[PDB]
């Protein structure tokens, strides 16, 4: 059944709840940002009030077949008002549309739902700014210590001049990098930008991005395979037997791939510096995993919860062992133990 972490009390709310079937006394359905495990059950035959930003309302419309009389996109940094109660978009610092919600209860309790997010201090000056918060539900992805990454800033720029650097010295490789969901566009759109091509993909993936209100869309992507050197595949197809297929595929037009696998975390990064990161080779296929993440690191998600001193905490990630929702629970002590809230 529909667990209590979706629910916001003293509403008729639910967030991410979109499998459960009805929902009984829920009003509005409001989904934070389009990745499947969140928007899991949405279909053309949904007739109840979605809530969400203008680019997730998009993505309903166009890919999954929402009608349009049930999509309700909001704008965000402005207070709305739904079946009388006040809430907030805020940029979340996630994919393209992913947004967090504040809710402002009748009563006076006031409410945050992170959805998922990459903690910034640029949020410590947005609207949260302007009130205190009461109940925090926290994006818990990454909430332990061994979990740091760089930033995105050093990562793109890892990226960029690794993949100019094996053109520029063989103008017949292709760059290749794997995705299965919207995010980490910066990835693929920089690499291309440095190399003067456009990024050539799929009509479903191409289709995809056209939802996403990023300026200057039609000058970056493409369905032309063969005018590109700059290739998108699914994440599944990024290793040497799949790569390998691809450039027979490309007819003799290219003899080099050098392929990226932009991952959430993995173990590497608490010995290895982003400088110091090293491909996989088999004969003229390269593979770099590369860490750019969209979900805070442990000190982002300290210093953001620090700043805020919400009353009380709400896990919505790794809640399904005991070990980790208590594990959690620690960190959320001292955390407050050391700030003094
Ligand atoms: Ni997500």
């Amino acid at each position: 059944t529909c667990p209590f972490y979706k629910k916001i009390p003293g509403t008729g709310f639910t967030v991410d709840a979109f499998q459960y079937g009805v929902v009984e006394g829920c009003t509005a359905y409001f989904l934070t940002h389009f990745h499947s495990d969140h928007y899991a059950g949405l279909s053309k035959h949904f007739t109840f009030p979605v809530y969400c930003s203008e680019i997730t309302g998009n993505l309903l419309k166009n890919k999954l077949h929402v009608q349009e009389q049930y999509i309700h996109p909001l704008p965000l940094d402005t207070e709305c008002i739904v079946n009388g109660v006040k809430v907030v978009l805020l940029d979340a610092n996630h994919c393209p549309g992913a947004v967090m919600i504040l809710f402002y209860l009748p009563n006076g309790t006031v409410i945050l739902h992170t959805g998922d997010f990459r903690a910034d201090p640029s949020m410590e000056r947005s609207l949260l700014a302007d009130q205190k918060v009461h109940m925090l539900y926290l994006d818990t992805t990454y909430c332990s210590p061994e979990y740091t990454f760089p930033s995105q800033q050093e990562v793109i720029r890892f990226a960029i001049n690794t993949a100019f650097e094996a053109v520029t010295l063989n103008p017949h490789a292709l760059v290749v990098c794997g995705t299965y969901s919207i995010g980490k566009e910066k990835v693929f759109l920089a690499i291309a930008d440095v190399l003067g091509s456009k990024v050539g993909m799929s009509q479903e993936k191409y289709k995809t991005l056209q939802c996403l209100n990023i300026p200057e869309i039609n000058s970056l992507i493409t369905t032309d395979m063969c005018s590109s050197l700059v290739h998108l595949l699914p994440m599944m197809q990024i290793n040497f037997k799949g790569l390998q297929s691809h450039l027979k595929k490309c007819g003799g037009k290219y003899n080099q791939i050098l392929a990226f696998r932009p991952t959430g975390w993995t173990h590497s990064n608490k010995f290895t510096r982003i400088a110091d990161v090293i491909p996989q080779t088999k004969g003229n296929i390269s593979i770099y995993g590369i860490p750019y993440s969209e979900h805070s690191s442990y000190l982002e998600m300290k210093r953001f919860v620090q700043w805020l001193k919400p009353q009380k905490i709400i896990p919505t990630v790794n809640v399904g062992t005991w070990k980790s929702r208590s594990t959690m629970e620690k960190y959320f002590r001292e955390w407050k133990l050391e700030a003094g809230y």
